[PDB]
């Protein structure tokens, strides 16, 4: 899996560990090894949400299998409120967009997964 | 709905009000509420287009419904238009994916919206 | 077609003529004309693969049509390849995301490719 955060709070505001912390998170919540967690955060973005400034994130999580329904539930549980705990984003201000991707569409080491 | 701009046009070309003229232009054209849109911007990027590095842009627009055959022809018309009225970017130079998301593959305030 | 590098290898880094060798390598192994690739590379990032800060990246390959099980493996092998002698990342610290996109969800000079 690979979780994208893209926001307009500073890069001071995100916590030392904060990648860690994710792919750590992440990789209970998915069931996947940390192996193959990549992690890739976005400060400092020009951006809005509901015409506003303030602070907002729009992030992306994409993997192979592991996306549906409850799943989504879940993970936007627990992600907005990790944003909202450690960059002091409202949760009304983060969008999070699932993406299951078939293993033939993910290249990884010269190869892809299926 | 969302719209990312990446371009490699600088920073400082960038109008005063551009977000919020894209948060409003949107509105009306997705006819989404202006609180449920999130625009992002990133300029000043290292981008080439047909092998050059004149002004250009790729954008995405990520929307739950509302996204089709006739409607995105509009939506290419209209984001061209202002792209190249207020960036100054020629319309061939510019790329724009655009994504029907379903409700439940999109998270938000602590849920997602199936 | 469109390709997208995100890595935390530093700018300075990245040699003179990268993205026209990427256009250049896209166009023969897509076999679309040059005229419609467009490259974005994104160095100095903050991201972890496995969990550490080595060199990575997150790529995306966006085209209409041309791609498949078999015909991304072969892009995988020649993207990391060029990811690597260049940029001197390893390409089991690489991930590529494929998607086809239909042509009524591609706007490029105001309108769409439908």
């Amino acid at each position: 899996p690979m979780f994208i955060v893209n926001t307009n709070v500073p890069r001071a505001s995100v916590p030392e560990g904060f990648l860690s912390e994710l792919t750590q998170q992440l990789a209970q919540a998915t069931g996947k090894p940390a192996q193959y967690i990549a992690v890739h955060v976005v400060p400092d973005q020009l951006m809005t949400f509901s015409g506003t400034n303030d602070p907002c994130a729009l992030c992306s999580l994409h993997s192979i299998g592991k996306i549906g329904g409850a799943q989504n539930r879940n993970y936007s549980k627990l992600l907005c409120g990790l944003l909202s705990d450690r960059l002091h984003i409202s949760p009304d201000r983060v969008f999070i967009n699932y993406y299951d991707m078939n293993a033939a569409n993910v290249g990884w080491n010269g190869s892809t997964f299926a």
